[PDB]
């Protein structure tokens, strides 16, 4: 039986950043980040406009979404990530989280959530997870990240 | 008589703000975050940086940019601003030469730029065409119903 928590507890930073350890698409500062915005989240609250919905088995993290309002928009969001530890990643799990954050955001009036990831082969899955949800890919920024690695722009209509 | 600076002055909050209001272009809301930038840039390092243009003991225009986070050489255009008495004599295209220098020297490889989709906006999209940018991706709808997101890109070497 798995759990969708939205409220940040002290606890989560930590458990957070080991959930982000487990995926393998985090260096040390990228998981430093995933750290971080649930620790502003703890040091501020909402204003912060950092949001997330945690996936929780017993008195564990299986896994996460980290999301937010876009900046100077009215109803865009921007979907971080979606974070599944790798006992928990062929359980559906992400698609739950994504369907959490999707309700979260049509609650409060969205139209649009927007994922960016990368165009190199180690994403591929990420792609197809997307894809896969009803996301399109909509912009291509060439060699953004560095040469050889596009960053895709996917976008959800919510609304 | 127009200098190039950097170094972010206490005094500096105001009169970009005021770079800002003499357009007539932006909100008073617009105005604070501007302002509000150059005072994040003073108590901290923030991850952007300024390039003021200055005639005499006046502003004339400033611009703000800054590295993309998790990308190796990628850098963002926030803002160039030029008061309507600097406005069409080449203090925006100076600003903008500025901070690509700025960045080639860095090691940046490209310098995006994004706006707005209206009506209001077609100068702005105008003065990035004319500079070297070329339109990669439409975000369609993006700031609001109806008002799409243009990203431009600068290959800067």
């Amino acid at each position: 039986a798995v759990a969708f928590r939205r409220q940040v507890l002290p606890q989560d930073a930590l458990l957070v950043r080991r959930v982000v350890e487990s995926t393998g698409f985090f260096t040390p500062e990228e998981a430093d980040v995933a750290q971080e915005l649930v620790d502003e989240h703890l040091m501020h609250g909402a204003a912060c406009g950092y949001h997330f919905v945690f996936a929780t088995e017993d008195d564990d993290m299986a896994g996460y979404a980290c999301y937010g309002p876009t900046p100077a928009t009215e109803g865009t969001y921007d979907l971080y990530w979606i974070a599944v530890a790798p006992h928990r990643q062929h359980s559906g799990l992400g698609r739950a989280l994504l369907a959490e954050v999707v309700h979260d955001v049509r609650l409060t009036g969205g139209r649009l959530l927007f994922a960016e990831t990368s165009g190199i082969r180690k994403y591929a899955p990420t792609r197809r997870f997307y894809e896969r949800a009803g996301f399109s890919a909509e912009a291509v920024l060439k060699a953004f990240y560095r040469a050889g690695d596009d960053k895709i722009i996917y976008r959800l209509e919510v609304a």
